[PDB]
């Protein structure tokens, strides 16, 4: 009743699926076309698949099972998400882990999740002698097999990755939630199986699974950028340029640091930060389908999407479909459009929590009174403030 906003009504981005089947589909649809390019090195999607299918195999033969967390730690490249792929396929959970990451803090994230091992490279093995936990290199999990291994299947309700944040808090977002969010958020950015997708975030960050999963979604093809240069960002403009890249994934701070236009550029996904309207107005231009995503990890991704236009004013915009938002009191109480509360999220992409803390858990993911469907039973409480405004939009004021 114009305080309550929901995403446009689609039952069909809510399948009976799981990450491997998403991925599959693509690989056995189109197995000679090129999903990844890391230098001069080219992998298709048969390819890679059928390297995923090994690794996942051998992850089987040690044990990973379905419902099982496996920890990731590789450099930006091939490997590293073909190993994120192999977990997948293995009917595994992934915990990505950055390049940057100290041993320790790795220690600290494998025993919170109970974690049944990582997948490293032989190089990095050794920085790992503090982690109790098993470590599998690439390497290993990539030798010829004798005879094939079943793989057992995984289900909606298992968990797909574990993000942590720092006290390390894991959130686990299920096959449901990320399955939905790539369909509900593809249906309006729109990447396409023609496309060339920069794959420069680190698969620590949210962006990496816009990057990474939505292309393989669609069958786009992946340019994985090499540490040096996501940190060069006029080296990366002429790289964009060069590459014929189309569909850009970033923060509002680096596309200001690029010094000209990038014509090739068919889609740009902003998320993080609000976009300026200095750089809206340098970007938001005709060739250019420029966006704002909006959304805590706990609910997948991205909860709302915003088109970019020069002049009209930047908000986070409607939810993404299948999403709804509301604003409630100090006592978890629905407000009247236009009074300001705190924001909260509802959908089947709403996260299954925090792994092993039942307290905070409970205190965050909340049921939801209003929910008109299965799927919006759990509100999860943002912590920020917000206000709906007089056109159905919500307005973020800042933390509660
Ligand atoms: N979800 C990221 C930032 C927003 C990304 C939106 N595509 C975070 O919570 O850190």
């Amino acid at each position: 009743t114009k305080n309550v906003i929901r995403g446009k009504y689609h039952p069909e981005f809510l399948q009976n699926e799981v990450l491997a089947d998403i991925f599959a589909h693509t690989a056995q649809t189109l197995p000679d076309k090129t999903a990844l390019i890391e230098a001069d090195k080219t992998l298709s999607y048969g390819e890679l698949y059928q390297q995923a299918l090994i690794m996942a195999q051998h992850l089987a033969l040690k044990g990973v099972k379905p419902g099982h967390i496996v920890g990731l730690w590789l450099p930006r490249g091939i490997e590293l998400l073909k190993a994120q792929l192999a977990i997948c396929l293995s009917g595994a959970a992934w915990l990505p882990f950055d390049m940057d990451t100290p041993a320790d803090r790795i220690a600290v994230c494998l025993e919170d999740a109970e974690a049944v091992g990582m997948i490293t490279t032989d190089e990095w093995y050794e920085h790992l002698a503090e982690v109790p936990q098993t470590k599998w290199t690439n390497t290993e999990l990539q030798k010829p097999l004798s005879e094939s291994v079943s793989l057992a299947k995984t289900t909606p309700d298992q968990p797909a990755y574990i993000i942590y944040t720092s006290k390390p808090k894991g959130i686990v977002i299920t096959q449901k939630n990320i399955c939905h969010f790539l369909r509900s958020e593809n249906s309006i950015l729109g990447i396409q199986e023609q496309d060339k997708v920069y794959q420069g975030f680190s698969v620590a960050f949210d962006m990496s699974f816009e990057e990474i999963w939505l292309s393989y979604l669609v069958g786009a093809t992946l340019w994985i950028a090499p540490k040096s240069l996501v940190s060069d960002p006029e080296r990366l403009c002429q790289t964009l340029k060069q590459e014929q890249i189309t569909v850009l994934h970033a923060v509002p701070t680096l596309l200001a640091l690029f010094p000209e236009d990038v014509p090739n550029l068919r889609i740009i996904n902003l998320g993080g930060e609000m976009c300026p309207d200095s750089l809206v107005d340098r970007w938001a231009l005709p060739h250019h389908q420029m966006f704002n995503t909006y959304g805590p990890t706990e609910t997948t991704v991205s909860a709302s999407l915003e088109l970019l236009e020069r002049g009209k004013p930047v908000t986070i915009g409607k939810p993404l479909p299948n999403y709804g938002m509301l604003v409630i009191n100090s006592e978890r109480e629905l407000l009247e459009q236009g009074e300001t509360g705190e924001l909260c999220i509802f959908g089947p992409s709403v996260a299954q929590g925090y792994l092993g803390r039942p307290d905070l858990t409970a205190d965050k993911f909340i049921e939801n009174p209003w929910a008109m469907s299965v799927e919006e039973e759990l509100l999860y409480r943002t912590g920020d403030l917000a206000k709906i405004d007089e056109f159905g939009q919500v307005h973020c004021l800042g933390r509660a």
